[PDB]
């Protein structure tokens, strides 16, 4: 299941999630996805370097969630997989 | 003089500049400050970890342009030192 197959309502709960609740956990995955410190640093260019980061991650096949899911886990964020589980539920793909 | 004393127009500039130019400059600014490895990751809970931060730093008389200068020296950005200079001219407080 790559990230990129994804409605665009679902790619704004991953943004909503950062924005609201704790937008640096993206900093422990990008070590954890073996990132060089250089991409770490394109990435803070923008006050949300969550959608830099997934719009970059999303240009090779790596970017399955089950790949995503497994570099969370390792990171001991567990509770943003529960999160992204439970707002899953969506009304359009629009 | 401090930080506090300038005008919501020169606060609005400095997030501006992190927000569209590059959004870095302020953890090289922490840590050249001293803080508390902590209060980088208290920072980032929202997108724009320098609102958090300026608010932070207002609060106590280490506040100082003149400390706020010589961190950003320290970190080889005193081409962000000339561009918030050469905003220093404004007239439009709020």
């Amino acid at each position: 299941g790559l990230y990129s197959s994804l409605p665009p309502a679902k790619r704004e709960e991953v943004e909503k999630l950062l924005n609201g609740s704790a937008g640096d956990t993206w900093r422990h995955l990008a070590g954890e996805l073996g990132y060089q410190p250089e991409h770490i640093d394109s990435f803070t260019h923008e006050a949300c370097p969550v959608r830099a980061l997934l719009a970059s991650w999303a240009t090779q096949d790596s970017a399955t969630l089950d790949a995503l899911l497994a570099a969370l886990r390792r990171i001991q964020r567990a509770d943003l997989v529960e999160s992204l589980c439970s707002e899953s539920t969506a009304t359009s793909p629009v």
